[PDB]
């Protein structure tokens, strides 16, 4: 070799970076082949060893600073000229010792996305979303839902007011200095954990109840990324993406994660893919032709970024995206989720306080890595489906149809779940196989019930 060969993770526009691969054969006579492998960000350090994976790997720059540790990664040579012409931060997330480690391609952040028809006007406050619940309520819907069990969705409410992952102290993360534990994150915690016991939101919510209540207008607001956008068009919501909330005055700080094209060290063709990352890919036309065949979001570079912020949607993404933190690249990063996943749920639940939740989050996020990796693992019936609120205030009317159409389920249960939906946005009904949830909610509707079924698994 000769050649290129570039892996590319599936959910991309890997027919649109094969299109920029066929412009540099047809200009450089090399050939690149785009190729993507299930499960690659595994399948390349079992292939990378041995030393025959692929030339140049796309994937997301939190997982590179590993790559970096291993060696397994080649410095990237960019130039002043180059790098100016991408967004300064986006570098940042692209560095382990003092050194450039990959490409910058594509940026991602959570926005606050909102229904127009329920909340023609988003709240500039987390503070205000309380109220407008409570409003929202008694029109039989709710404000809020996004995923509670995962720290990425969070974490930008921890964060706003102080919290951070690890010190940066330039080139280097600093892993035993944690801001999980600062008055900044106990102040977000409290209030997320406050939003549940109101009752102003599930604790039980989750990714896919959250996407499916927004997306049936049931809910006025969610937290997602770019990725979810699809998936709404579909839907009849007309919606918007926009800043996320500030909390104490500050702006939330959400995870910023850089889709990016790293080199690999045991490549002959090292100058062959620099050409293609920095001369081809990494231009108008070849980021034009990628995103063509599958959006990428908001990206580094500056000049395709102006031309697609026209969108408000991936303009908000950037705007977020700035507001926020970059993701570590480092490993420890690993403790860290298994933390702030562990108080985020303890807290909310009521089995610990919010300032224990996190004096132990700081503990085991700077803890070390093997001893929390052997801690995680120390710890059909897939269809669920779910009661809404609505405006039906006859209760029993309610736990009765619940009581017909299910047989499980006892009057107390079906009243409580009733009560809890009505109270809180959501509740579950059941979780059986997808022909006994699908009979069930397709005869709860006819009562004249609101329902959705999920699937997750």
């Amino acid at each position: 070799e000769g050649k290129l060969v570039i892996w590319i993770n599936g959910d991309k526009g890997y027919n649109g970076l094969a299109e920029v691969g066929k412009k540099f054969e047809k200009d450089t006579g090399i050939k690149v082949t785009v190729e993507h492998p299930d499960k690659l960000e595994e399948k390349f350090p079992q292939v990378a060893a041995t030393g025959d994976g692929p030339d140049i790997i796309f994937w997301a720059h939190d997982r590179f600073g590993g790559y970096a540790q291993s060696g397994l990664l080649a410095e990237i040579t960019p130039d002043k000229a180059f790098q100016d012409k991408l967004y300064p931060f986006t570098w940042d997330a692209v560095r382990y010792n003092g050194k450039l480690i990959a490409y910058p391609i594509a940026v991602e952040a959570l926005s606050l996305i909102y229904n127009k028809d329920l909340l023609p006007n988003p709240p500039k406050t987390w503070e205000e979303i309380p109220a407008l619940d409570k409003e929202l309520k008694a029109k039989g819907k709710s404000a809020l839902m996004f995923n509670l069990q995962e720290p990425y969705f969070t974490w930008p409410l921890i964060a706003a007011d102080g919290g951070y992952a690890f010190k940066y102290e330039n080139g280097k993360y600093d892993i035993k200095d944690v801001g999980v534990d600062n008055a900044g994150a106990k102040a977000g915690l409290t209030f997320l954990v406050d939003l549940i016991k109101n009752k102003h939101m599930n604790a039980d919510t989750d990714y896919s109840i959250a996407e499916a209540a927004f997306n049936k207008g049931e809910t006025a607001m969610t937290i997602n990324g770019p990725w979810a956008w699809s998936n709404i068009d579909t839907s009849k919501v007309n919606y918007g993406v926009t800043v996320l909330p500030t909390f104490k005055g500050q702006p939330s700080k959400p995870f910023v994660g850089v889709l990016s094209a790293g080199i690999n060290a045991a490549s002959p063709n090292k100058e062959l893919a620099k050409e293609f990352l920095e001369n081809y890919l990494l231009t108008d036309e070849g980021l034009e032709a990628v995103n063509k065949d599958k959006p990428l979001g908001a990206v580094a570079l500056k000049s395709y970024e102006e031309e697609l912020a026209k969108d408000p949607r991936i303009a908000a993404t950037m705007e977020n995206a700035q507001k926020g933190e970059i993701m570590p690249n480092i490993p420890q990063m690993s403790a860290f989720w298994y933390a702030v996943r562990t108080a985020v749920i303890n807290a909310a639940s009521g089995r610990q306080t919010v300032d224990e939740a996190l004096a132990a989050a700081q503990t085991n996020a700077a803890a070390n890595l093997e001893k929390i990796k052997k801690l995680r693992n120390v710890i059909t019936s897939a269809w669920k489906v779910i009661l809404y609120n609505d405006d039906i205030h006859n209760f029993t009317y309610v736990t009765d149809v619940i009581v017909k159409v299910v047989g499980q389920i006892s009057k107390a249960k079906a009243h409580t779940i009733t009560v809890e939906a009505h109270s809180t946005g959501q509740a579950l009904i059941l979780s059986t196989w997808k022909s006994k949830a699908e009979k069930y909610c397709q005869e709860l509707q006819q009562n004249g019930l609101t329902v959705s079924i999920i699937h997750e698994s």
